[PDB]
């Protein structure tokens, strides 16, 4: 793909983070702590899941960023509406304001309703995410496999400002402690 020139510098918004997350000083990395991180509660924080938003809000244009997922067993990545539900249980679907893919139990799926099986021959260590606001498109690329397409959501109805979306996953297995990292331009 040739989306690299729409690169944006994403940073994580501490105030949205689940209270078990540890965000690095540079706000470019996040990992599961395996305990409460000694922060106050607020209405922005995702309560049920180890999720956080990027600080940046997008309402126009084309945006691209990359995320490192090396050695993780489970994660969700994509974009979401600024107005998504923060408290209680919910599914990742466009109807709920999310445009995501995930890894879970050695398989990759797109967050449609119901979910869609992805076909990945080379397990990715870094994922590229492209958003074209006007076109209603969110696309995912396998940087480890020369930038091959993973999935395209089209006819998206964003219905509001968009924010980068991250889930580091639980670490019940002791095999999923590795961070999500925003990769340099
Ligand atoms: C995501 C965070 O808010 C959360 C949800 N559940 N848990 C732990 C309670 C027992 C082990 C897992 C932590």
């Amino acid at each position: 793909h040739h989306h690299h020139h729409h690169m944006v510098h994403i940073t994580l918004d501490r105030n949205t983070a689940n209270s078990w997350l540890i965000i690095s000083k540079d706000r470019r990395q996040v990992r599961m702590g395996d305990t409460h991180q000694n922060v106050s509660d607020n209405k922005e924080r995702f309560s049920n899941y180890p999720m956080v938003l990027g600080a940046q809000r997008f309402s126009s244009g084309k945006m691209y960023w990359e995320v490192d997922v090396t050695q993780k067993e489970a994660w969700d990545l994509g974009v979401c509406r600024d107005s998504v539900q923060r408290k209680g249980q919910f599914s990742l679907s466009p109807e709920n304001g999310f445009w995501t893919i995930w890894l879970w139990q050695d398989s990759y799926e797109a967050g449609t309703s119901p979910q869609t099986t992805l076909h990945i021959q080379v397990p990715p260590c870094q994922i590229g995410i492209f958003v074209d606001y006007e076109a209603g498109v969110v696309s995912f690329y396998n940087i480890t496999d020369h930038g091959s397409l993973i999935y395209t959501f089209s006819e998206c109805v964003f219905a509001g400002p968009l924010r980068p979306f991250f889930n580091v996953g639980f670490n019940y297995s002791g095999g999923n402690a590795a961070p999500l990292k925003l990769c340099p331009l």
